[PDB]
């Protein structure tokens, strides 16, 4: 059948692109191959099925378990015992994932987006535009004037160590371990590795995280990374950076990771389960790109210009499969912008104001540039910081770890970056993204009324600190 | 000794005004009479000692107690034999109050504010400005060019029923009950009554809240008020509005509250303790306003103009003792503005962007105008809302109660109000205040990238709803 737009993929980029295009009056088809455990439709891509949603769910349940075991007596809460029912914990997450799968199907129905459960591939050009063939769980021959490629990503594998999701786990297996492992190994100390390592440590595993890169969380503000590393060590996450990993061997019983530590001493990490979190790679498997001449760069990303247009007429690409931050909200921003451009509008995507969030305890969130980056560009700046120990709400909450930091241009006072480590950082950062979108100044934050007592007041005080006039520190 | 500024009161308005005046290079004295348990200094006024700080502390601890008893099973956390050590819970709050008292003393030292622990009063006008006499815990005779009256408030009492903080409790007694009462009565269903009722209900009390006003939370958005009443009823708070309260009598460890319900039937509420939370009244006890002819209104508020100036030259008044929202951040806004005006600057205080927050579960937070106010002034608007049930972070969290609402001008799209009921609403509202301070539009909120998954996304979606184009609902 004929459509104005065919969207290949139903992850954050594709499902939103489809909905936005439908709002703009277009007949839209969205093709997605993801399957649930019983082989049925499971929209939402990586984020819903093996990504943001399930990882955030396990982080919350594991945080409650940590609270029950170590932080309730100080509140006058006495217990006779605490035990884990892992099937129920994993079960709640599975239910949330399913709710999200169903919810997206419902959204497609409401918006009259035609959903095809299967794999979509380019067949060629025809009179009506592009011929897209659907195979696998559904067979269909579609035609569309515009095609939006939103095929996403796959977990990067360590060379010679394929994932089996039983003992050698990607993000997929990490979210489905059937029993808390005695000893868990994690390769990669980036956002995903820290989150996954935190989950399982809280549930009872001894966790060791090995990172080949010498610098820990290099993209985070220096002050943030240092404080985070300190908190993670206290929590019991044995993080080792600057290591050289050898040939990993997965035997029936033990997985042995031989490595040379940072000091140059030989080591062997012996674990019951291993999670490998060393990045994401763009996915175009089965898209039949090469056949129609759709250009990919050397890393496998679909090549696009500033407006997400590929080399083929009326073929666009968004999300993890193209350049830029590999984040759900980035994919969604591009999906919306491409639908609007197809409709004849301008669209808006600005990577400079995309926020980054780590959902560990403490939470970490930032938007804009770090001090390191500003120094690298020779951009004169002033930074102000305020600790949660001095915040009334953090004190009342019983969680005073961390700080808020605002960095401004030394001459114009324009806010160039905001960095937060502490309670609810993921939510507090919204205010900073807003300020940056208006190209606001540190003094603007400092002069905006913040409700008392709230964690948000730390952002105001950090801004006051830029001008050496914090009121509560 | 001679000071440029003498501030009478060390609550949010006064301690902040004093600090700000000192930052601006003026010589400042701050006089405050509050005493801790041992009769020593205890800065921070109502908010620190018997207000915001301890109330938020008990709310969090009692919420943890509630979580342990009812919301941990679903996360796979089996906690057996949960019990309460009330003395430890109250003790944690007492330690936090002391941290805040000590913190303000340190801020005064750091900023070179001369602190006088005692009662400050006008003596008369002199050539150097105003003669201020300190008595009680300190004896001193000061001369100030400018005086800032920040004497705060006290608890409103029912005629014939004085507080004793044993059986008939104000906010003071409510934060120090020695044992969980089997049956707790609360007169007043406003912010404090709902918060205090929630604390003690979670800890084991059967709570009944009686309110004379026929409308529940009349100042809030009606949809927010309606959902709130539904949530509180479900939680076990028996809230009755439009009742006529008779003569309350306490005797033999019991308290009888005769009343006529909204349907004209006599009733009798028999409880073990009674909290009366029916408002706050301005306090100027011992200020000696008559000696200098300082004008007070018929309720006892210090009369002031739009810039917080009284009828006496160089005498200003801020916070709860003057007109406007009786809130901590409002007092701070005025203290800062007055110090800035004394220094020769313009100052800025805008009640239209002052946020209101209720720290119940769910939390309630709003800023700006409600639909009912806009209808009344005949200003055409557009409202949009989004439920947390459709938000990925709320789902992951396991708390999907409520929604976010954005109200915009129908012609200019300028945001006129934002109303939120749900998880972390107190923190999410900061984004709305910031938008209003920049005179931003609903479309601005909608275009701003919000991190996924975060509760803040609900604010973005509510803004999309204003233009009838929500994506995830
Ligand atoms: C463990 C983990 C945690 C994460 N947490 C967060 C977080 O907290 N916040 C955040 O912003 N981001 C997070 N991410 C990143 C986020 O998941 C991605 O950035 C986002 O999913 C990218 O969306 P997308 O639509 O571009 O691609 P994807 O989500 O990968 O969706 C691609 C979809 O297309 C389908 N597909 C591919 N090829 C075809 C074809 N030929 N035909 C039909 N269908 C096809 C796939 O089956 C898939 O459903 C996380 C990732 C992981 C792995
Ligand atoms: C239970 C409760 C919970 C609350 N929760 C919140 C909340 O969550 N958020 C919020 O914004 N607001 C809250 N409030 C309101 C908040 O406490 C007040 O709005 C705020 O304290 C007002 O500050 P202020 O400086 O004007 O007065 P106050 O805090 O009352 O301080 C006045 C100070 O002056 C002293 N004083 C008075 N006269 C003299 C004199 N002659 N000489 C010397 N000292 C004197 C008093 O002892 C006191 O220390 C709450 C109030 C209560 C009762
Ligand atoms: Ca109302």
């Amino acid at each position: 059948k004929q459509f104005d737009v065919v969207v290949i993929g139903a992850g954050p980029g594709g499902y939103i692109a489809a909905i936005r295009a439908a709002q703009l009056g277009m007949s839209v088809a969205c093709i997605d191959a993801w399957q649930n455990g019983q082989g049925g439709p499971a929209p939402g891509g990586t984020c819903t099925n093996v990504g943001c949603i399930p990882s955030k769910a396990l982080l919350q349940s594991s945080e409650h378990y940590e609270q029950a075991n170590h932080h309730f007596a100080e509140h006058g809460i006495e217990v006779k015992g605490v035990s884990l029912k892992l099937d129920t914990l994993i079960g709640r997450k599975n239910t949330v994932v399913k709710q999200n799968n169903d919810g997206i199907l419902y959204l497609f129905k409401k918006n009259k987006v035609t959903y095809f459960h299967g794999k979509g591939a380019f067949a060629g050009q025809v009179d009506g535009g592009w011929s897209i063939k659907v195979t696998g769980t559904t067979d269909a021959d579609l035609v569309a004037k515009h095609v939006i490629v939103a095929t996403g990503s796959s977990a990067r594998e360590l060379p010679g160590l394929p994932f089996d999701e039983k003992n050698i786990l990607s993000n997929d297996g990490a979210l489905n371990i059937g029993a808390v492992p005695k000893k868990l190994g994690v390769i990669g100390a980036g956002v995903i590795g820290l989150e996954m390592g935190s989950v399982w440590r809280r549930l009872g595993a001894e966790v060791t995280i090995l990172e080949a890169m010498p610098e820990f969380l290099a993209a985070a503000d220096q002050q943030v990374a240092k404080e985070a590393l300190k908190s993670f060590a206290k929590q019991g996450l044995d993080i080792q950076t600057g290591v050289k990993i050898g040939e990993i061997k997965a035997a029936a019983k033990s997985i042995t990771v031989p490595y040379v530590d940072a000091k140059g001493a030989e080591q062997k990490l012996v674990v019951d389960k291993l999670i490998v979190s060393i990045g994401r790679v763009p996915y175009t498997g089965g898209l039949n790109a090469e056949a129609v001449g759709l250009k990919l760069d050397e890393r496998g990303f679909v090549a696009v210009d500033e407006d997400c247009k590929t080399n083929l007429p009326n073929v666009w690409a968004v999300g993890d499969v193209v350049r830029g931050p590999m984040l759900a909200h980035k994919a969604e921003e591009e999906g919306v912008a491409v639908a609007e451009r197809i409709a004849g509008q301008h669209g808006h995507v600005n990577f400079a104001t995309v926020p980054w969030v780590i959902y560990t305890s403490p939470e970490i969130a930032w938007v804009g540039k770090t001090e390191q980056q500003l120094k690298a560009e020779g951009r004169e700046y002033k930074a102000g910081s305020f600790p949660f120990m001095a915040n009334g709400r953090a004190r009342a909450l019983g969680d005073t770890t961390g700080f808020a930091k605002v960095i401004a241009d030394a001459k114009t006072d324009e806010v160039l970056g905001v960095h937060i480590i502490g309670p609810m950082a993921s939510e507090l950062i919204s205010e900073a993204v807003t300020i940056m979108e208006f190209r606001g100044a540190a003094e603007d934050i400092a002069r905006i009324c913040h409700a008392h007592p709230t964690l948000s007041e730390a952002v105001k005080e950090a801004a006051l600190a830029v001008d050496k006039r914090t009121l509560n520190f």
